[PDB]
């Protein structure tokens, strides 16, 4: 069972909104936002939204497997052996958020200090011991972004297992010489660091000159989660404060995304007439140029949405019923919409270039939608006594003041898959689970739970004390 | 009572090393390290320091009106008026961490996300409403340093206050014109940005090529903190590990000031023979230029300690008895001390240019010198009624879905001084509070508190757990 | 009769290599080696080559004409009006070296200084006096290339009379209204600086990833000279020392123009067997990213000539016979070759990617090729009574101390086109020129004219002198 | 005889204003004004000067020595060995414009290309084969400013020798071991590179921290050229035009120096009562920050001239009668004055600072003062019989087709110095030759020759013809 089965499991479910029902609803950790810092959802004026993977989540593992069929066939079409078309991806080895070391062409999975969790060169787990020859302190300085590169985004979840396959298969092919920074090939040297930027530009590549996109709309049941309480959910935001979608996309893949995303025979209701997804929308932007968009951004550009393309010139005008922007910054939807930052609830799925740079740029109140999730959730609640155990035996070693606690600890890790939960190992949090808590307001499986929560519910966490004040 | 007071009244008091009155003495609040992540200084082979107001601890006022006085001083030699020989420096005005606006001549406390706590244009506090016309979103970019300056460190303190001296001097002056962004005198037009600028100036020159520290060390009894128990813990700590010296200050001002803290008529303890301060460390080095020091640093030259001037060249050599170093970098002493990052507890009191840089860049272990906490404690103690009336207000305030909320807040920041606590205004906690406890593993008033602790203690804090993970 | 009709019919000449023949023909101006500084030819060791308007000279105006429709094509398919498609290329108008001013949106001829010499807004010629509205010194900064694009290169005619056109299109269409710095159309506002960056990037896109350089390969007799001597003077180069091919194309379309250019029923001399074109190169290198290619350059790639595609890794063998290389260095080509700079000749047609910086950066031995002299030539030998009736005017003006001046100028300038000579207006010298004179030790409206000089000629220019020296 | 000596003899003569003894005294080249481009007086509106070796020009070699001396108890207060007491100022060994390679410690002589012409290891004298060792090329990259320094102003002139002197004192001292990049000893490395920063460091500090303009003020009969034509020259400039003063320096020192340049028992000419010398200035600017004014500079303060000290706030208001500028900007002066750039002579010493940046960046016109000219000129008319045979041995040599070249060029270059004329070497001109044709309009040994010229003379220079236009 992947997130997406979970979240299109619960996409097929019909809206009862009864409050007693929604109020239990919530209850479930499933159909629940989680709350890092309060917000009262009375003084949010707008709902702001990105596309991928927020309202269009696409289907795991078969867009993982798409994008990473797409790339490798990319990688061997400009001179890559033919054995890449061997690979298959294999959802249970990547999780997001690692760093790839160019140097030593490592997968890392680190905590909010750079210090190393996990270390993979191809599919072979370094022990801590072997890793100290190349990690003395067992610690990188993330912001080296010459060196580092951390796979972020779901997007990166195909090029995650498809590095650690590439360095796998140079490894163990007898044409090639293992070095420490790379293959020799005779008179040709590849270092880890051009190999990754093969990668990355296939990738690039993929998603913006190659047929990714084509094989994605050609075929949206299969790949896009579809939910009919999505127009029930914006219908109601609008009746209480201004909607807006601002996404890197294009106009005519955001508008062949969106059509799908709202082809039911009803609107914002079952027996209700539908609506355009545009409707929905009191303002439309795309091209955003994110995270670039919330600062100096680009000029402000209006889409001719009869063609597709843009039309001649800086846009000047006023927000207009019906007009759809492209480039642009974030102050044009302050601008536009009349609000302030601290009125906005920006809705993504990107921690960096959603979240982190809305919330320290702009100010913005955030969402992070997290879709893995969906199933982390059930991981979590099932394997509650392995984590208990966990606790327990380092409250005890601490006290005391082994073996054990690193069993343990792997035992738990592979329940998620060969590189552990997206928000820790054993009791170490990661990096992604620290920003997560620093820039995400309330996060969430799907922005679909705030359906659950009456027009004015205050999410609540507890202060912060610091050590002397307790 | 001054936190300098509180620090000398406390070093003061000579070391009862009997184990049961040692546990006794770092249960107390002001003799106590606070842990924000665990860590086991059995683990620890090096401890390191920096100088000014850590190992030297500046006494207050005393210190910052000696700066204040010189930076005016300066000012009115370079051509501002005369009113401004009688400006006082005032210790009850300034909190560490205000951030000067330029843009608009306005000191702001803010939380860790940029939401103003406190707005002050001179000596007038302005209130919400009020400040949303030059703060729309009541939210400011820390990062545009071109806009603004954060007064983190202690030699900051003087020119906070002097600041808003200048402001309310020049807005009161009939002489001069009120405008938005600076002061009118006809044909001249002074910027708050170019007034900030002749400030910080001002300072730097008073510290660098003025009387500073020649008034300094011309009266170390009245301008610094003297503890006859700083050799015993040195000297308890190179039997477990090795000790270094890193300070951005020179050669001879860093010989003048330990000196004057070692001149005791004996060694560690009472009744041993006196040793000069070099004995006690492994690694001296001087002109650190931190925080670039964490980075590529500066070229490694070694100290003529006859004269106090560099020796012609690079220094090329290993580590030798009695050798003083200049520049480098912090690979330096991890080289010359066979040391990796997490084997150092580095010790400080510059939030940035110490603690965060060195955690950031190399992973190093640090404790954070805070030396008002030796008074806030006091202060956070004696007044615990507000604060937990103002948690109670809180909670009635959030299941009730005011005044009361401002008017209890207003007299618990009041407590602090003008600008409330370091750490917070009210429940909301403080950029700087949020730095600590980010980046500082261990904080303390002094780091003499660590000579209440065995030598294998292990400091332990609470593991952090997720929302939906709790 | 274009200036490709003067190179074709030379080209179609055989050689006839007696030594009195040769030395008569280089007498004529059409067939000399002009010389800006003494060079020694026995001296070079190496002859190097870039292709594109050096040994692959595009035929005028078939190839700038195509690539004007393309460029237009571009524009109208990304939303331009449909009225460019009415726009035809027309050769009489560009002149090579223009300066696109972005703010105001005019072409400018200018000397060495900056001085105006020609401004023209659209097909509109601006007098003296009303360009002192927008220049009031007469004068632009040519460094402030955020504003200004010179027009350095051939591939440039195209779009120099392309925006021309725009100009003139938008300033009468009556859909739009005129402002100083671009067209009003209600709420969409197009600057000159955004026009330009549209033509820019069309021109980019139809070289790269348009149809131009299929359709040039489609009918190469009518886009490209072609030379039955050219085979001649490269193998009696290779008699003497290395030749070398440095091109920024890649290796397909090389190959596919190089193929073309050699395809003759002989090889270097009539009756000889034909010769694949790569046997005349010591050393080939593609995508050489030149101008940066004289700095660090790229990482040294090698082509597999057997699919076109670059093999995978960084090359670090040695020089090989039949090893086509990619990307690399100037480094490359003198370590490869065991060259020296000044051992180099090194042959191109860019003033500033090819000649200027492998001066200034390598101190190369430079030979520029400048197409437009084949016709600049006639017209400079017949009307040479315009320029010394001119001579006189400017020495009977200074003697004297008008409007006679400016007539004659007006009357020379046009004989060479709307845009005058690439070298001059009147009397006073074209930045172009003042280059070629500064960075081209030699230059010639076509390498072919090295034919005519035997091994060890000895190219001589009169020294310079300072005023004070005379 | 310096050129200083010449200057001044020339300056103890009165101004005789005869237009016929005028006219006969200009004739001669020490009293000449050389032309590159053609110039009409009548357009010039108005002139501008720099004051440092313009308008005060420090006699040769006192003031040279006087730096030479101070920097070189500046390195030895700071930790230079004694030895360097022993240095004594040698006015035969420096040329100006020479390049210090801080990797190899050479002292270069260049041609406009980057060529070797001398090449000095402290004072070994390089011959070509042996430079080829470390110059393969021999070729420099100028622009290598990390690498190369070049010693462009008279002000450079002390460390030229420095340089030499210190490199020689290194390689010959037996305490120190001889390495390519510089000196070893023992535990210690400097590099030249190191050793160069130190010099420079060292020299600024003499001019800004030291006492370099104590002591030149206290003797400036010793130290400052002085010629009673000076005020008549300005008072007719300001008949025709306006008049001003842009300089570097500091209004306290421009003050004391002007002062003393105007101190004769009358104004601009004999029985004339003394003016001020501010009246001689319809604009004074100090601290102008070249050549950063030419571009954004910095912002205008005006200077309180009672106290020597800036004024508080940005000056905002008009030109007035007696205010005295600081800072700013070359539109300043374009503003405040009503000029256009090709209104404006500006007169300077600094081939880069004065005269390159303001033809480049402003297009003002431009008069290059070259002190040394005043004995130049009198070397080169007497031994122009070595330079004719040189010229005789080139065309002899080129036609023909060498020691006796060698021979002929060592003798000609040593009658300038060690180093040669600063114009040439043999037959091969300088870089800061070729940088004076090129951007120096006028040039001459003083500006004082503009004297004997009449108010609408018109410089003349021959127009420059390409090699195929003759």
């Amino acid at each position: 069972t992947s997130w997406s089965d979970r979240l299109q499991n619960a996409a097929d479910m019909p809206a009862n909104m009864d409050k007693h029902a929604l109020k239990k609803y919530r209850r479930e950790a499933y159909h629940r936002v989680f709350v890092n810092r309060s917000l009262a959802m009375e003084k949010i004026k707008c709902f702001g939204f990105n596309m991928d993977y927020t309202l269009a989540v696409y289907k795991s593992p078969e867009y993982e497997s798409l994008g990473f069929e797409l790339t490798v066939e990319r990688l061997v079409s400009i001179g890559y052996p033919q054995e890449l078309l061997s690979f298959a991806y294999d959802s249970t080895f990547p999780t997001r958020g690692l760093v790839f070391d160019t140097l030593y062409g490592n997968l890392l999975k680190v905590d909010a200090y750079g210090n190393l969790l996990v270390c993979a060169h191809g599919f072979n787990f370094i022990r801590g011991p072997e890793t100290r020859e190349q990690y003395p302190n067992k610690f990188i300085q993330r912001d080296d972004t010459e060196r580092f590169y951390i796979l972020n985004t779901l997007f990166n979840l195909p090029e995650t297992y498809l590095l650690a396959c590439l360095v796998d298969f140079f490894t163990n092919c007898p044409r090639y010489t293992s070095c420490e920074t790379g293959f020799k090939d005779g008179d040709l040297f590849m270092s880890y660091r051009s190999m990754f930027q093969d990668v990355r530009d296939a990738v690039d590549w993929v998603h913006y000159k190659g047929s990714l996109k084509e094989k994605t709309v050609e075929n949206l049941e299969k790949y896009v989660v579809k939910d009919g309480k999505l127009p029930l959910l914006l219908s109601r935001m609008k009746e209480v404060g201004k909607v807006f979608l601002a996404t890197n996309s294009d106009y005519k893949y955001t508008d062949k995304i969106m059509t799908y995303l709202f082809d039911f025979p009803h609107g914002p209701k079952p027996g209700s007439s539908h609506r355009p997804w545009q409707s929905y929308f009191d303002l439309i932007l795309v091209d955003a140029r994110k995270p670039l968009f919330f600062g100096e951004g680009t000029v402000l550009r209006q889409v001719d949405t009869k063609t597709g393309k843009l039309k001649i010139g800086t846009y000047t005008g006023p927000l207009q019923h019906g007009i759809v922007y492209s480039g642009g910054s974030s102050d044009t939807i302050c601008d536009l919409l009349g609000a302030k930052g601290k009125d906005i609830l920006y809705i993504g799925d990107h921690i960096f270039g959603d979240i982190l740079k809305s919330k320290k740029r702009q100010g913005w109140r955030t969402f992070l939608v997290i879709p893995e999730l969906a199933q982390e959730l059930h991981v979590w609640t099932d394997k509650s006594s392995l984590f208990e155990e966990l606790q327990s035996l380092d409250i005890f070693l601490a006290e005391l003041y082994q073996r054990r606690i690193k069993k343990v600890t792997h035992d738990m890790d592979m329940c998620y898959g060969m590189m552990g939960s997206l928000f820790r190992s054993g009791s170490r949090q990661t990096l992604f689970a620290s920003q997560v808590m620093r820039y995400a307001d309330l996060y969430a499986a799907s922005f679909i739970n705030l359906l659950y929560y009456p027009f004015s519910y205050l999410f609540r966490a507890a202060h912060v004390l610091m050590p002397h004040e307790s």
